[PDB]
């Protein structure tokens, strides 16, 4: 079947697709009433298809046309020949550009986020091939399931003029934790986080103190993107001494960052200040981080995330994983990646809870008791359902969002709306 | 053929050898008549054997069959289980340890040198079993060949009471560059190395300065494994400026090297003071060195040497390839490693022009203009003629050598010799 014992690739398939989000708040805004992702299908002259998930924001989709008209021809074992194509399709690399991120995350390596979801997508036609999961592309599983967290928001009731969704509002202590209560029972979640930096850091505290009266064995993260100043960071993270897991991005930027972790006596995460692997000397320097959060649709794919993750062991980091609005095949990458790392012990984010879409055919990544289990088969270990895959295009294409934008998104309810920061 | 689609390690046998060794002089003696390694056959339930190669000193003999013991029944996909398992047989790491390496590099992971021949193994069996060559597993060919070094030494004309070797002596510029010459013209060979601390640095920087006359487009080398002071060192760079590509171990450990670095107009290289990742940290926070050598034997195996090339892309460090006196198997899984290296762009190090024997067929590493072509078949690409292997197998019970000890070897002939450093 394979002539030359080559398996390589012919094209690629880039679908934007939209589903359902909830009024979720964040420090710069409030989410769309959907999310935007672009599937990628690998094609290849052995007729196998490699699945990977990316963002869909319009420069980004353009670049992705690009990437694949670079790398066909190419046998999909050869990822490092592949990578240097995309970079040189794209004319190198670039800073200071924050697509799909929502301008919250502006440092992140144009040609890995373009390459992640083709170098995923690579490894699936690998595992299919050689009848391998994609974890034994890796270093084969550690663990047989992967923990993830609860991860809570305050939120409307409903977009505006829109049914409210089975959530309800979360804009205090109470709603977060009835929130918790919620998905816990659904999830069976075993550590939390709440995305803060939406109200004054004392209700943000207020609301993780009951998280932890109403779930005593939990651990627990907050999560304020930036939005306070060093001071508030370290007055915040003594107040919630001995209560944090970590704290995430209390503050912006390296030296701010450095200044908190000092007093703070909870390690300090990022997935802002630490983003790209040219970041990471000077986070090292400055003692700045002491938790890297991973994630391959921006560090460049699973091998690259397997990188950091050794980085991290050597300089002595601790590793977790940062998670956007994303579907099923994001989610077994996730998976197989977490599976394969041995110093991934935290539980992974994810935004799952909060869609109720896919464009997989169930039945491979069920969560059971707060994790999930990496599956066995050959390759990535979901496959498209081209029903649902055309109906989240068309209801992309009627949706009629192109880009993230939160901050858009809140302006066009509030006018007058700024994404200051700090705010406190 | 595969049950469950799984395939495990049913046993490991590890057969010492030994083969023919020149008298080459070094900072802390002279080779010993044969060199001694470890074949590694690492035996499957589907009946594929892989091949992994170490040194063979007595103590590493024994950890290597406790470890043989500890990985029975674990899948050749499964190496990062694999190494953990070890780590635990070997009641985990430790330093000070000099074993294989006669005392010259002390503070390798011990952990790292005992999984590596089984790594290499496990990672020959995936490619048997997959159709893939090894590099396919490490993100695939960049290049396909890979250039080497003529490493030069000083010798004497033969082992005492014995024939002399068809080299002759080398005692001074005339006698090394003559056997340069005779090294490329027999191999190709487009960079040169040479081992010093052997004569007074002026006389090593006159034989430099020889070989730059003779082989005026030639990178060039210098090594002597930390025989000098920081003083002393800063006046050889000094004098050798616009000479060598790099400085190899000018003298002896991290603060030393930074003090040289500090005033080298060249790069500094190092294999003795960055050999494990618990020392990288240091390394970097203190500039002491600008290029490190890989070495798959001590690092931990092929893929663990892949995470340290990434390290040293992230922190603007350089990397080339160290190498102790080798056969086929070890020259095969360093052929695929650099092969599948981006950033593995210096010349690698090899002693193969030093030995005559070896243990695989022939035919699958040819020297061509100072390159191999990286095997395109499936696993390592070199496979054991066990009337080789049995043959020096047979050389290593009679020749009676049972550890690496250049010094040792050295007083046996020159009773007060001692071991000093730096000399100079
Ligand atoms: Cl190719
Ligand atoms: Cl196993
Ligand atoms: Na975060
Ligand atoms: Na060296």
């Amino acid at each position: 079947s394979m002539a030359h014992n080559r398996i390589r690739i012919t094209g690629a398939r880039v679908t934007p697709v939209a589903f359902a989000d909830p009024p979720l708040l964040n420090t710069v805004g409030v989410h769309q009433p959907y999310a935007l992702r672009a599937v990628i299908q690998l094609d290849t002259d052995a007729g196998l298809t490699g699945l990977g998930e990316t963002y869909a924001d319009t420069v980004h989709l353009e670049r992705l046309q690009a990437a694949a008209h670079a790398i066909v021809g190419r046998s999909v074992f050869s990822t490092n020949v592949i990578r240097a194509l995309i970079s040189d399709a794209l004319g190198g690399d670039r800073t200071g550009d924050g697509s799909g991120l929502a301008g919250m995350i502006t440092s992140a390596s144009v040609v890995d986020r373009v390459f992640s979801p083709f170098e995923v997508a690579c490894l699936d036609v690998q595992g299919q091939v050689t009848g391998r999961p994609v974890s034994d592309l890796l270093g084969g599983a550690v663990r047989d399931a992967v923990p993830f967290s609860a991860y809570l928001f305050y939120k409307w009731a409903a977009h505006p003029g829109a049914e409210p969704d089975g959530w309800g509002a979360a804009l205090d202590p109470d709603g977060i934790v009835a929130q918790a209560r919620r998905m816990i029972d659904e999830y069976g979640f075993s550590a939390i986080k709440l995305k803060g930096g939406v109200f004054a850091p004392e209700e943000e505290m207020a609301a993780v103190e009951a998280l932890r009266a109403a779930f005593p064995d939990h651990p627990l993260r907050l999560d304020p993107n930036a939005a306070w100043t060093p001071q508030t960071s370290v007055k915040v993270a003594a107040g919630l001494e001995g209560v944090l897991e970590y704290l995430e991005d209390p503050t912006p930027g390296l030296d701010g960052m450095a200044e908190v972790a000092a007093q703070a006596p909870m390690p300090l995460a990022t997935n802002m200040c630490v983003v790209a692997f040219d970041q990471l000397p000077a986070a090292v320097a400055k003692n700045s981080v002491q938790v890297v959060l991973s994630d391959h649709h921006y560090w460049g794919g699973l091998q690259r995330s397997r990188l950091l993750a050794g980085i991290c062991d050597t300089f002595g980091l601790g590793l977790s994983m940062h998670s956007n609005s994303h579907l099923g095949i994001s989610l077994a990458a996730m998976v197989h990646l977490a599976a394969a790392t041995p110093n991934l012990t935290y539980a992974c984010d994810t935004h799952w809870p909060w869609r109720h879409e896919d464009v997989v055919a169930p039945g491979a990544l069920n969560f059971c008791d707060g994790e999930v289990q990496v599956p066995a088969t050959p390759g990535l270990g979901v496959e498209i359902d081209e029903d649902a895959l055309a109906a989240l295009h068309e209801q992309y294409l009627r949706c009629g969002i192109r880009d993230r934008d939160d901050t858009g998104y809140m302006r066009s309810i509030d006018p007058g709306f700024n994404a200051s920061g700090p705010r406190w």
